[PDB]
């Protein structure tokens, strides 16, 4: 046969893990703590660790329903194990944060179904099946709801209200996987964001990680090293934030993704030097990275403080974000970005003033505060630049 | 060749209707009645019968011109036949229901545009064709507004004053069929509610049924008898309702839909052994099934009470929906299923609270109205968990 | 194989070109004006006309950075080249309207990625690329945002603050392409009217041109020459307007389109012989077809008054999209269109009434201002159809 071919599918995986077949091996790392399984032939149990144990004293646990898959969060850690000829599929819930006594509980599925996928948020958990039946449940194990999906799912996330599911939404080519995002919010009034609408990909790639910025924006990596992040202000589309590949000393090293951080402004991985994942011993250290938004003409001051303006916009939506949600958000911070913005929008145009392309002035005074707006006509008229004090003018009187 | 192998695709049918190549078959049974063609060496016939018989006499129509498609609502009956080499595709109305004396119109279709799929809603009608294209009429035969499919529809159905529609959303694979949905709203304004969405289905299967409850929620039926209803409180996901497999006492069994309704709760289906239709005669009496939601754990009291609280949630979605319509309802029917459900909640809360999880008390709390709170307070005191009884008046005083 | 084929992916083009190896070829032909591309291998050159050069003034460009992708506005003309191996792809934009002091600026990509599709609108430009990254300026080439594609692009058009894309969706088979549409506001607040959504063509088609009509509604054509245009009115479907084959009075006639207009109706195209697309020489002329919506029976005077009247209202649709977004717009063409479609109606409804169809004269009614209601009670009560009459004063009451 002489045509194109079909992809072979990405099966599901649970973000910031590492493969099943190593003995030792991460169940999930992220901004909570870390799961280690140690599955020697001698010995089936996991290590749970925080970053802070006052969240929960660092435990130990033998992994007796072997537990494949797992998660972790501020209240709870959750773990979940096949049906096997013998049992159900298993999702067991170690409640920590509990202030009721009994922190444990266990859900048995129905009994040829399976779970693929699983994830955290607050006060509630939800398991992903192979019966393409995604269930939720609170984090005290009420079963809260269940309906189906689009198609097989890849992997999940949770934050606050929010569940960020991917799925396959049809047959990829040519090394191309075909994936769908879902994307809801369980509130007093629920919403699902996005309807399993097309996940944007690099050529002949595969989804390598998703989760959440710590300030609860979703986001995700494929196997091509991209970050990709959702850019709620610009209509709810993907913006790349980061190509990793930039910074891999010998092409064949990689960089596993373990937290984002909009403000600090951080991406949080693992360097992998010769495999594409860490190994479990000995112990990674984390390696933090500032994002760089691939804006053209770089190398020119002018496109620096156009990357360094929108990266620093696109990190400050979340609190707008907040603020719809009735969430709480330190408007200091909103305050001081809007001045930021504005500096560098006043630079932007000083800048472009000494090119003479005024034109240009009044299209980065667009974007201004009417207070930059005000400032720029008092630098306009002490440049001299009379016409663009004008325009100005006309646009302060418009704004 | 050795890759994996596209599906072959599902052709479109009518819904509740059963196989051309049998010279006597159903056209459609719904609700309404039940339509019969009859293609016999005595007569070739079109035969309409009433389930009530108060509603329009038994009718008996000769099918000259060989229709193949047809439809039947509380206003009209609608035909329809495909092109020949001589022939228009036709669309052949008789509308009993009317109060003036012309009760019947036929509109023919241009050349090589032959209709694929029709269905009735409450005063218009709509027929979607070859062209790729949707027609729209009134139920006297105006024309209404045309427009363009995504792919090659599948099947179509009517209630008040909402379309949906099912078609071909891509090529699938490996035995799964690759469908999509549009869902509009033909009111004074005029909506789209799904976008040509993917359609969940079990795996390696095709669709069996579609339609509306009487009371007016989408809902459809795949080949492996898995009933799924849109989930109007849940960001219009689609919730599994009933597995008709568990009442498949024998594989070869089938359950070949005719009606949902919501309340009271029932599924009403033709049982069919050995094929998954069943024939015109004898004449097949109608079984009634009970709907399940696929709750985890459901030998347990818990489980059972959770299934039923969801189950009695999921139901009463449809007084939002007609309150939002502005359509109205007993509303003693929205204070007794609330009732049902806080007392779900109630022996819930209680059998947790003999449990100890008095955490899980409070989450299912969270679900109650503030009356059913106090008397979950009340209970508490009286149960003298007074811990619990704290918990609660904080959400009391919360809410 | 013994399979069904995936289709071969259609490649991106620029609505209104001509194809790339043609030495002598039409590189943009708009509402605007016309640009040709003439590489010889003495002199690699590009000619600009204006339909109005107090625009700009007609002019030469010698193309030694070979472009070859442009477009036109009312304010710039914009170019663009691939990267070479010494070279990345380059953004040219020639931004003749400028009051500042240069009618220009050059952006240049990032390494390895390349132009593939770029539109124009109002005061601002957009770019496509081979990273799958969509690239936004303003029209003095400030950098606006950027975010991820769905996949390989098509084509694009801007119009007012609308930017409207086309892209390939997954994998077309046996003839068909599978297209996916993404249309974004750029105003003050930005939206996504479309998620990715299919694009509706006909089988075994290709997509041919995608614009705007000049009063700003989305419109596009495919191979078979079937024109279809956003209907905002009927939740953002597509409707098709116009069979262009009609007048392929020879089959191997072609309408390669320039532009469309709502008022005045007109589709302005050049008829092609033997090729879809025309030669740049002898120099072509615009031929100008009316619209044409594909209804059922239009050989009646009923069928020609129901797409008339549809063709009116949709038309007019504009107006109040307009009117929405702020923009000034023909009061007197709105009341003008009313009254058409009241007439229209009237004709409708008396021919119904002739035709003692009496209740498809309510139907017809439904549609009618209150004021035609009135003069329709008047007519009907002079015809002394005193049941009709009846009938269309509760209609009027109702409303």
């Amino acid at each position: 046969y002489d045509g194109p071919m079909p992809t072979p599918r990405q099966k599901p995986f649970q973000s910031g893990s590492t493969p099943l077949h190593l003995t030792h091996r991460f169940m999930v790392w992220n901004s909570i703590g870390i799961i280690r399984c140690y599955n020697d032939e001698q010995d089936n149990a996991i290590d749970v660790e925080f970053h802070d144990t006052s969240i929960h004293h660092a435990t130990h646990l033998s992994n007796t329903l072997n537990y494949t898959i797992a998660d972790l969060s501020h209240e709870a850690i959750l773990l979940a194990c096949e049906s096997t000829d013998e049992l159900a599929s298993k999702l067991h819930c170690l409640h920590f944060s509990s202030w009721d006594s009994s922190k444990e509980w266990i859900i048995d599925l129905p009994q040829n179904e399976d779970i693929e996928a699983i994830c955290l948020g607050q006060g509630w958990a939800a398991a992903a099946t192979s019966a393409l039946l995604l269930r939720l449940f609170t984090i005290g194990g009420v079963q809260k709801e269940v309906f189906s999906l689009a198609g097989p799912v890849v992997s999940m996330a949770g934050h606050g209200e929010q569940l960020f599911i991917v799925y396959h939404r049809g047959t990829g080519f040519d090394g191309d996987q075909c994936l769908g995002v879902q994307l809801l919010e369980l509130g007093k009034k629920k919403k699902q964001i996005l309807h399993g609408d097309p996940l944007p990909l690099t050529r002949k790639s595969y989804l390598a990680w998703i989760g959440f910025s710590a300030e609860g924006t979703p986001c995700y990596v494929d196997s091509e090293g991209i970050v990709r992040m959702l850019n709620r202000g610009l209509g709810n589309t993907w913006t790349p934030i980061c190509n990793t590949r930039e910074h891999c000393k010998g092409k064949s090293d990689h960089y596993w993704v373990v937290g984002i951080h909009e403000n600090p402004q951080q991406l949080r991985c693992i360097p992998c030097k010769g495999s594409r994942f860490p190994p479990t011993l000995p112990r990674p250290a984390v390696a933090i990275l500032s994002f760089k938004l691939p804006y053209c003409q770089i190398a020119t001051e002018k496109g620096q403080m156009e990357e360094q303006f929108w990266r620093s916009v696109i990190f400050h939506n979340h609190l707008d974000y907040l603020a719809k949600n009735g969430y709480e958000y330190e408007e200091s911070t909103k305050n001081q970005a809007t001045k930021e913005q504005q500096e560098l929008l006043m630079k932007m145009l000083a800048l472009s003033c000494k090119l003479e392309r005024e034109f240009r002035c009044v299209e980065l005074a667009d974007l201004m505060t009417q207070n930059a707006v005000n400032l720029a006509i008092k630098y306009a008229s002490r440049s001299r630049k009379l016409i663009l004090a004008q325009k100005l003018s006309e646009l302060a009187v418009e704004k």
